[PDB]
C-alpha cells in the first residue's frame, strides 16, 4: 500500500459532501451520456470483467502435474534407458492418452467452473439518465462502465463495484473480513461518526471495492475506479486460478500415492536382497525396475473416467441430468440431504380450504370480500388467485362482477408483502381489498368485523385471533388474511401508504397435500442411509404438521430466530441432531449448510429458488431443477429434470452402484499387482534371472486393464450400494495386504514347477520361465475377479454381467495364444510345450477355490 494513496481516502472522507459534487463534476440528478463518456475518457474505465484466461500450452502443463503422469514418465524414461523401446512407447502412449482425456476433463471443468466469480453478470445501480431529458432513472449496468463520480445506491447483498463514499446510508452495513480482516460487519454512515481519522481502511463514510453489504441500504457516490482501487488490480488471476482440483482427481491422485508408497519401500528392498546375493548390480536395478513397473496400473485413470462417464450417461436417462463428472462421486456418498418442504415434501397444486372469518364461523361474506380482490387485479397471474376464483360460485360471481369496478391496485412487493386492488359501485366511495400475509394485515389493520359487527381491535382480539391462526396452521393450513376499506371517491392514484386503518373482514385458508409418491420416497431414503433435513422458509407449525404426512418425524422444531444467536460450533451441534429448520433465510440456510459440512457427511443441498442459489454453491452438490430460474441452474452440480424424491433416490442408487464399481477395480487390480510384486520380490533372490521383464509385466497389466474396461458394466451386489460409498486408502492398503500373497502362493508355485519340472533353471533358457510364469500371472488375474468381486458365493449366488464375463474370455484367449503368435519373438516370449497346460489349469483351479474359502477372512 502506498502512503500517498493512504492519505486521499481519508481527505475524501472527511471532506464536506457539499464540495464533493464540484470535485468529481457529478450533480445530484446523476451523470448525462456526455458526462459520463467524458469521465471515461479522462480518468478511465473501472475494472473489466474479462480476465486473462489460460493459454492451451500452460493448461498443458497443469494437464500433466498429477502424481500419476509423473511416475509414469519415470517409469517410460528408465525403460528406454534400459534398451528398451517397446515398452517405453507403450507408457508414452498411455500418459499421452491419459494427458489428453485429462485435458478434455479439465475443459469441461473449467465451463463448469470459470472462477469463483463470474464478475461478469455482476451489474451496478446507477442513477444516469434513460430520458436522456433530465428524468433520470435507474439502470443495471456492467461496474466495468462504473466512471469516477457516480452516484450509485447499495443493497443488500450486493458487492461494492468500486471505491464509493456515502452520501446517504440506513442502516448500511458492509463485511470487510477481506480488507480489515475483521468478520463482523461494520456499520456505514452517511457523515463519518468515527471519534479519530488517519485510518483509511477503517473510516466508515468510505466503501472499498470488493466488499459486499451484508443488510440495509445506502445511497454513495463513486471516487474511485481502475488502478485507483485500493485493492489494486483485484483481477490479476492469470494462473493458479483452479487450485483445488476435481475431488475425482484427487482420487485418483491419492490411489496412485499409495502405490508409490509401497514402491518407495519395496522396490530398494528387492535391489537390496537381488544385487547383494548375486553382485549383478544391472540386473539389481532391472529388478527394482519390475518390481516398480509390477504395481502400476497403466490405464487406471482411463477405467476410473470411463467408469464415471458410463455412470453420468446412465444417469442420463433417469431424469439426473449430471453436470460435473466429478458430481457422481459426491452423489454416491452423500448422506444428508437439506430441502424445502414446498414441491418436494408436498405437491406445488394448492387447493383452497374453508372461509373462516375472525371468530372461526364460516362465512360466506369472507368468500365475497376476497373474490373482489382476486378478479379485479391485473398483475401478473397467481395460482392462488385462480384458486379462490375457482373456490366461489358462478351465478354470485357474475353479479360481483357486474355490480363492481376496477378502479386501482397495488402491485404485492416484498417490503409490505400484500397487495391491494380499489373497487367501486359508484362514483360517490371507492372500496380497497388487501390480501397478504396475516401479520402484515394487522400491521395495516386498526378495526375488524365481529360478527359483523365493527369493533376496536384491541389487544385480546389480536391474541385471539392469533390463537385462531394457530390452530389453522397447526391443522396444516396456510392462513391468508383479506382487508377492506371505505374511502372517498378521489382522481389519484392510491399508494402504498393508503393501506392503512383498514378492516380486517376475516382469513382465508389454503393447503398443499402432500405428493402421493413422497411417503415411499422418504421412507425409502432412510433406508440408503440418508437423514433427510427439512430447511423451510415457511411458519414452523406449518412446516411441523406437513412432516407428519409424509411420515418424517419433526420431533422438536427450530426456528429460524434461534440460530441467529447461537456460533458456529453449537449451532452445528444442534443441526447434528435436528431434522426441521423453519423461518429461514438464505444466509441461515447456507450457513447451516456449511456447519453440517463440517463433522465429514457430504451434504447435498435441494432448491429451485431466485435467492436459494448461494445454498446450492456452498453444499458439497447442489441439486437443481430444469425449471428453475437460470442463475440457481448455473449454480448447481446436478439438475434433475422434474422435483420429486424417487427420482432423485434412484438418482443417489445409481451414483452408488458408479462408485462401487469404479473403486472395486481399483481394489482389484491393487490386490492382484500386489502379489505379483511380492512374487517378485520374494524368488528375486533365488533366481540368477528375472522372474518375469518388464516389457513382460507391462503386457500383462495392459491386457488385464483391456479386461478391465467392462467394469463400468459390471452388477453390483445390493450390498455395496447400500450405505454411503466412501473412499480412505486405510481399507485399500488391508485388502491389498490380504489379497497379495494368496496370488503370491501360487506364483511361487508356479517359479517351483518352472524350475525343476521343465528345467528352466539356466540364464541361457529364461525365455521359458519368463515366458511361463506369464500365462498364469495373465490368466488368474482377469479370473480371480469374478471370486473377489462379490462377498457372496462367486457364481451360484452372484454372477457378472455379459461384458465383464465376455471380456474376461477374450483377454484369457489373447493371453493363452499370444506365445503361438508372429507377436512371441518381439514381446521376448516363447510357444510353451502342451504339459504346461493342465499344470496351469490345476494352478488356477487351486488358486480359485483358495482365494474363495479365505475370503470369508475379511471381517
Ligand atoms: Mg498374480
Amino acid at each position: 500500500v502506498p502512503p500517498s494513496l493512504s492519505a486521499h481516502c481519508l481527505k475524501m472522507a472527511v471532506m464536506p459532501e457539499e464540495e464533493l459534487w464540484k470535485t468529481f463534476d457529478t450533480h445530484p440528478e446523476g451523470l448525462n451520456q456526455a458526462e459520463v463518456e467524458s469521465a471515461r475518457e479522462q480518468h478511465g474505465e473501472n475494472k473489466l470483467p474479462a480476465q486473462q484466461p489460460s493459454p492451451w500450452w500452460v493448461h498443458l502443463w497443469v494437464c500433466y502435474r498429477n502424481p500419476f503422469n509423473i511416475l509414469l514418465t519415470i517409469l517410460g524414461a528408465i525403460s528406454y534407458a534400459t534398451e528398451d523401446l517397446f515398452a517405453a512407447g507403450v507408457i508414452a502412449l498411455m500418459v499421452a492418452i491419459s494427458t489428453l482425456l485429462n485435458f478434455i476433463q479439465e475443459a469441461r471443468s473449467t465451463k463448469a467452473a470459470d472462477a469463483l466469480k463470474a464478475m461478469v453478470s455482476n451489474t451496478a445501480t446507477v442513477l444516469r439518465v434513460i430520458n436522456d431529458k433530465g428524468e433520470n432513472g435507474w439502470l443495471e449496468i456492467p461496474i466495468d462502465q462504473l466512471v469516477p463520480g457516480d452516484i450509485i445506491k447499495l443493497a443488500a447483498g450486493d458487492m461494492i463495484p468500486a471505491d464509493l463514499r456515502i452520501l446517504q446510508a440506513r442502516d448500511l452495513f458492509v463485511a470487510q473480513a477481506s480488507l480489515t480482516g475483521e468478520s463482523l460487519p461494520v456499520e456505514k454512515a452517511a457523515t463519518t461518526r468515527q471519534p479519530e481519522h488517519s485510518n483509511p481502511l477503517e473510516c466508515d463514510t468510505l466503501c472499498f471495492m470488493g466488499t459486499t453489504v451484508v443488510s440495509g441500504t445506502a445511497q454513495a457516490m463513486v471516487i474511485a475506479t481502475g488502478a485507483n482501487t485500493w485493492f489494486g488490480q483485484l483481477a490479476g488471476r492469470v494462473s493458479e486460478q483452479e487450485s483445488e482440483p476435481n475431488a475425482f482427481q484427487q482420487g485418483i491422485s491419492r490411489v496412485s500415492m499409495l502405490l508409490i508408497r509401497f514402491m518407495l519401500v519395496m522396490a530398494p528392498v528387492v535391489l537390496l536382497i537381488n544385487g547383494y546375493t548375486k553382485g549383478d548390480w544391472w540386473e539389481a536395478a532391472l529388478f527394482a525396475l519390475s518390481v516398480a513397473v509390477g504395481l502400476t496400473p497403466e490405464m487406471l485413470p482411463m477405467i476410473v473416467t470411463s467408469t464415471l462417464a458410463r455412470g453420468a450417461v446412465k444417469l442420463s436417462k433417469q431424469k439426473v441430468i449430471v453436470k460435473h463428472l466429478d458430481a457422481i462421486q459426491n452423489f454416491g456418498a452423500m448422506d444428508i440431504l437439506c430441502t424445502d418442504k414446498t414441491g418436494t415434501l408436498t405437491q406445488d397444486k394448492i387447493v383452497l380450504e374453508n372461509h373462516t372469518d375472525i371468530s372461526g364461523k364460516t362465512s360466506e361474506r369472507v368468500l365475497h370480500s376476497a373474490w373482489l380482490n382476486s378478479h379485479y387485479q391485473t398483475g401478473l397471474k397467481n395460482l392462488l388467485d385462480t384458486a379462490v376464483l375457482e373456490g366461489t360460485d358462478e351465478e354470485s360471481a357474475r353479479s360481483l362482477a357486474s355490480r363492481w369496478q376496477k378502479i386501482d391496485e397495488i402491485p404485492f412487493d416484498f417490503e409490505r408483502r400484500r397487495m391491494s386492488v380499489v373497487v367501486a359501485e359508484n362514483t360517490e366511495h371507492h372500496q380497497l381489498v388487501c390480501k397478504g400475509a396475516l401479520q402484515e394485515i394487522l400491521n395495516v389493520c386498526s378495526q375488524v368485523r365481529h360478527n359483523g359487527e365493527i369493533v376496536p381491535l384491541d389487544d385480546i382480539m389480536l391474541r385471539k385471533i392469533k390463537r385462531v391462526t394457530d390452530t389453522l396452521n397447526r391443522q396444516g393450513l396456510r392462513v391468508v388474511a383479506v382487508a377492506t376499506k371505505y374511502l372517498p371517491a378521489r382522481e389519484g392514484d392510491y399508494q402504498r401508504a393508503d393501506e392503512s386503518d383498514l378492516i380486517l373482514e376475516g382469513y382465508i385458508a389454503f393447503l398443499d397435500p402432500p405428493k402421493e409418491t413422497t411417503a415411499p420416497a422418504l421412507k425409502a431414503l432412510k433406508a440408503s442411509g440418508i437423514t433427510v433435513k427439512i430447511l423451510t422458509g415457511d411458519s414452523e407449525l406449518v412446516a411441523a404438521k406437513v412432516c407428519h404426512e409424509v411420515g418424517l418425524d419433526a420431533g422438536e422444531v427450530v426456528i429460524g430466530s434461534d440460530i441467529e444467536t447461537l456460533s458456529d460450533d453449537e449451532l452445528a451441534n444442534l443441526a447434528q441432531r435436528t431434522t426441521l429448520f423453519a423461518r429461514l433465510t438464505p444466509m441461515h440456510k447456507e450457513r447451516i449448510v456449511t456447519l453440517l459440512k463440517r463433522e465429514g457427511h457430504v451434504v447435498g443441498f435441494m432448491g429451485d429458488g431466485i435467492n436459494d442459489a448461494p445454498a446450492l454453491r456452498a453444499a458439497d452438490i447442489g441439486i437443481s431443477v430444469d425449471g428453475a430460474v437460470d442463475i440457481a441452474r448455473e449454480a448447481a452440480d446436478i439438475i434433475l429434470l422434474e422435483k420429486s424424491l424417487m427420482v432423485l433416490e434412484e438418482g443417489v442408487i445409481e451414483g452408488r452402484r458408479t462408485f462401487a464399481n469404479m473403486l472395486k477395480y481399483i481394489k482389484m487390480t491393487a490386490s492382484s499387482n500386489f502379489g505379483n510384486v511380492f512374487s517378485v520380490l520374494v524368488a528375486s533372490a533365488f533366481l540368477p534371472f528375472l522372474p518375469m521383464l518388464p516389457l513382460h509385466l507391462l503386457i500383462q497389466n495392459l491386457l488385464y486393464d483391456v479386461s478391465q474396461v467392462a467394469i463400468p458394466f459390471d452388477n453390483v451386489d445390493d450390498e455395496q450400494i447400500q450405505k454411503p460409498q466412501r473412499w480412505n486408502p486405510a481399507d485399500l492398503g488391508r485388502f491389498m495386504i490380504f489379497f497379495g500373497p494368496i496370488s503370491s502362493i501360487f506364483d511361487i508355485l508356479t517359479f517351483c514347477l518352472m524350475w525343476w519340472v521343465f528345467h528352466a533353471n539356466t540364464p541361457e533358457t529364461q525365455t521359458l520361465f519368463q515366458s511361463g510364469w506369464f500365462v498364469v500371472g495373465l490368466l488368474s488375474q482377469t479370473l480371480i475377479v469374478h471370486m473377489i468381486r462379490t462377498r457372496r458365493v462367486p457364481f451360484i449366488q452372484s454372477c457378472a454381467s455379459w461384458p465383464l464375463m465376455i471380456m474376461t474370455v477374450i483377454v484369457m484367449i489373447v493371453g493363452i495364444a499370444l506365445p503361438f503368435s508372429p507377436l512371441a519373438s518381439y514381446l521376448q516370449l516363447q510357444a510353451l510345450p502342451l504339459s504346461y497346460f493342465p499344470w496351469l489349469v490345476a494352478i488356477l483351479a487351486g488358486y480359485m477355490t483358495l482365494t474363495q474359502l479365505v475370503k470369508g477372512f475379511y471381517s
